[PDB]
C-alpha cells in the first residue's frame, strides 16, 4: 500500500510513511532535503542543524511549503499535507504547536531560535496546504471562560 520514507538526517531520524502513488516525488524531495542540510555536527547542536525529530520534519515541512504556490494546484500539496498529518500526528498531541514547542524547549536542549522556527515553517506548511485554522480548538483556558470556569482581560 506505501512505502516507508526515512529522513535520513545525519544521527536524528524518522522514517515517514508514503504511499506508492507519490513515493517517486517523495523520494525526490528527501534527495534534496541532504542537500540543504548542512553536515550533522556534535550530535545536531548547531545553528539549524536538528536536534530532536519533531524539528528534522519541520523543517522537512519548511522546504517543501517552499516548493508550493497556494493558488496553483501542483504535485507537492500532495506529500505537503501527507508529511503534514503525520507531523500532527506523530509529534503533535491534539495540542497546538505552541505547546510542542515550549516544551521541546522545556525538556530537551533550549535553542530558541530553532523552536521559533518550527512554528514558522509549520504555520506556513499548515496554511499553504489549503488547511487553515478555520476549526477552533478546545484551548482548556478559553473553553474554560466559556463554560464560566475563569475570566479573562486583555492588558496592553
Amino acid at each position: 500500500s506505501t512505502r516507508p520514507l526515512t529522513l535520513s538526517h545525519g544521527s536524528l531520524e524518522h522514517v515517514l510513511l508514503v504511499p506508492t502513488a507519490s513515493f517517486f516525488i517523495a523520494s525526490q524531495l528527501q534527495e534534496q532535503f541532504n542537500k540543504i542540510l548542512p553536515e550533522p555536527t556534535e550530535g545536531f547542536a548547531a545553528d539549524d542543524e536538528p536536534t530532536t525529530p519533531a524539528e528534522l520534519v519541520g523543517k522537512f515541512l519548511g522546504y517543501v511549503s517552499s516548493l508550493v504556490e497556494p493558488s496553483k494546484v501542483g504535485q507537492f500539496d500532495q506529500v505537503l499535507n501527507l508529511c503534514l498529518t503525520e507531523f500532527e500526528n506523530c509529534y503533535l498531541e491534539g495540542n497546538d504547536i505552541h505547546a510542542l514547542a515550549a516544551k521541546l524547549l522545556q525538556e530537551n536542549d533550549t535553542t530558541l531560535v530553532k523552536t521559533k522556527e518550527l512554528i514558522k515553517n509549520y504555520i506556513t506548511a499548515r496554511i499553504m496546504a489549503k488547511r487553515p485554522f478555520d476549526k477552533k480548538s478546545n484551548s482548556a483556558l478559553f473553553r474554560a471562560v466559556g463554560e464560566g470556569n475563569a475570566q479573562l482581560v486583555a492588558i496592553f
